[PDB]
């Protein structure tokens, strides 16, 4: 369909969002190859998807494994057209009390430094072909507080302003950098049956400002595959929330004053 | 697609609002054209078929903005998406430049039009539990320059709207997010040479099929948010790099 | 006293946060212009703040009445050197249900074209002398949805696109164009509030505005600076639930 | 004398914005706390000023000295009332191209991580105390893009969002954060760009304007501010002049 002979790196997409990302993308034509450290998952999800679909194992700190998935891509397919720096790991809300230098310097390495270097050499790339797309995954916590951890937080902020600098001199050459802020899609934590599903989906129900519908990892693919598509030629420099409207609306005041 | 869905679309005789009812028509969804160019409105929505009404609408007036409305619930059964487009533009200008009357007129086009279109909108949308509204608003919402100073106000109002109502709205199952495109309304050398994504020319067709994907159910979760279709203007100053490295 | 020989005029003025930041102006030298509809408070203030103080009637809605109001403080004083347009009506939270098309014009007129127009005749004066403040209010659903009405919300951020499109435009002649976006206008205030241990007084806002308006801010400009001790920046719906 | 009473920190005391809120800081009361690695510069500065203005070396890379920076300073004057994490390294505007591992993560490190350690133990002397102030060193980059580098603009976005979940946190005890993003760039020719890129003409933008900013944001004038990241930028951030100017 809207991706029929793209092709397209999405680094963590063995596991949560990045998976649905790599499925979906499957499903719209484009090649796709699957970067992950958890080897079994990625590879054989790769395999399962099969003709179009390699996997390729890279740690986003070790520069040197990323420049080598790049142009292992670029020799397999022709090009890059889609990079979507998904990989990172979380921190729920916490105290700074609880961050530690180490955990601290560990994360920024991995959310940050692996965005850095991910699109450093999707740039590299990219600029001769004078085509292409970049796409972050960030989170809701960038435009409010208190749904994420001091460390994660302050990660992800640096990911929305290096896509923002990169849509100002990427643009010269005619390829798009926007991010992506979901909210906290029910892949991540660890899954039991049918139990952990639907109490987790009672509590968004709660929690959540749009009620009716809840946040799945398809919901956030389809976000990125129009971020994705050409149907979004024109949009750059853009952190487009998938929140629900969670993080426009402070409801203290009203819920105060209904007692 | 938007298959058997219901769509209004307040300005869609002209440019954006017609391209945005020729993309609902070309699969899916029953357009209703609203607008007071109906020569123009009622040549396209004949042109385009059954499924796709016309109604002359001043939004000014809430008493037709409220019979459009439920003209269309009772043709169709309901209303599914509200596409508050209707407006008129003005270019970069100075605080002198802006007559009351003038700006009165503007404010009452694009801020009240919107207001009366959320509000009946809301009226049908929300005991069905569903429903999309979608406000055009422009670029000058995140970056000064592109507007004249009536405008700018009249569309960052339409945003504190369109927020102010995702809240609202949210309780029942409702979405309410805007489009502040760039430069739609010779004309496209200048746009090129200061545009920030090269190479690509903002068309309206541009504008309808990211409205077509805020009204998707593959945004279903989507609310509260200004999607700016400006390639990265509006995130730069291009002073400093141009003054030092002209 | 950082507004020694300065001239300024207070949209509003005569009640709340107006009052404040006229007392506040007073306390620093400045020659202020009380300016508002509600005469008796107005010229009761301007003639117990003493001789630097002075009272003009002005429906901001009204062209005509807000030029008088600019050429009478240029008249008097000699020039105009802080505009603060926070005259204006406030709506609480409540439905799209409730927006009646009249009360909504009424609220705009007074919200933000008194605004616009308290604006475009500070302008007119300001240019020439190639120096200039302008203090907006707008409040702190600026930043955030659920504390406010659908059209004082919409007024507001039409303010702010205002004075920002306005400080790009009167650069040009060093002239400063800004917001403040405050909290309160209470037990119940020590509950919503975020930062806790203090509340949001009308003091608050002036002294804030009072810097807005210094020298202090010489660089000061398109900024829409909240107080709001962090009440914009949490939705605290998940932590709470999730804590019990 | 506003700081009359007061404590207060500045990492990176020693020079420029610090060394201004330092002499700011001493002329309105404060006793002041000046931390930097260049004991030079900063011990010549704190015993010019006088008694109420003493220094320590801190590398704010090393949890280790900012524990002490901050123990230092209760164990001198009995509690921390201010804290200002000015302390850092700039970088002008790149392309992603130059951005080298290496350089990154010691950027990285001195900016971000050093607000992190600094903001960490403010916060552990001034929670007991149930009051404080937190105030970072951030820049305009974080409206608009275009006067700083990759590594420089991420890393003060991110010191943006540890400030504002923290005055979240913080706020529960009485303490407050705040950001301020000066227009870090200008601080004959240079006077000419100075004319041509600043929106608000007639005026330079000096340390000592930052300087005066971050007063109020440290006050009792900022009673209620909280998680604000007050720009000092003329307005820069707030257009793009790039389609006026075409047209003319």
């Amino acid at each position: 369909r809207r991706l029929e002979g793209k092709v397209a790196i999405v680094t963590g997409g063995a596991s949560g969002i990045g998976a649905s990302t790599v499925r979906l993308f499957h499903d719209h034509g484009a090649k796709v190859v699957i970067a992950d450290i958890q080897d079994d998952l990625g590879q054989t999800l790769a395999d399962r998807l099969g003709r179009n679909i390699s996997y390729t194992h890279c740690d986003v700190t070790d520069e040197d494994q990323v420049r080598a998935l790049v142009d292992a891509a670029v020799a397999k397919h022709g090009g890059v057209d889609i990079m979507f720096s998904n990989a990172g790991i979380v921190e729920g809300p916490n105290s700074i009390f609880d961050v530690d230098k180490d955990e601290l310097e560990r994360l920024m390495g991995i959310n940050l430094v692996g965005a850095f270097l991910a699109a450093k050499h999707a740039a590299r790339v990219m600029v001769p072909a004078k085509k292409g797309c970049i796409i972050f995954t960030a989170s809701a916590c960038t435009e409010i507080a208190g749904i994420a951890g001091h460390s994660y937080t302050a990660s992800k902020y640096g990911i929305v302003g290096l896509m923002k600098s990169l849509a100002v001199e990427l643009g010269s050459h005619g390829i798009r950098a926007n991010c992506v802020s979901p909210f906290g899609v029910l892949t991540g934590i660890v899954p039991d049956d049918e139990a952990s599903k639907l109490m987790f989906e009672g509590i968004m129900s709660k929690v959540g400002n749009l009620k009716g519908k809840i946040l799945t990892a398809e919901d956030v693919a389809v976000t990125v595959l129009y971020l994705a598509s050409e149907e979004a030629s024109y949009v750059s420099g853009v952190n487009l929330l998938v929140d629900g409207g969670y993080t426009v609306v402070n409801p203290t005041f009203i819920n105060v004053i209904t007692a």
